[PDB]
């Protein structure tokens, strides 16, 4: 597929931290995603997740953020 269901990244693979959940639906619209939320608590702890996030933006991969 051409989408996922992940925090988004930046070129460093690391997330983007947020306060509202309004910040990361902006965020992740803006970059093609259909939605996206606060996560305060997950996998790699607090960051925006996006929900149907095109593949050519980044997402956040197991290993460091550099």
């Amino acid at each position: 597929n051409s989408v996922r269901d992940a925090y988004i990244a930046d070129s460093h693979n690391c997330v983007y931290e947020c306060a509202r959940n309004e910040y990361c639906n902006d965020l992740c619209t803006k970059n093609g995603a259909k939605s996206g939320y606060c996560q305060w608590v997950g996998k790699y702890g607090n960051g925006c997740w996006c929900i149907e996030l095109p593949d050519n933006v980044p997402i956040r991969v197991p290993g460091k953020c550099h």
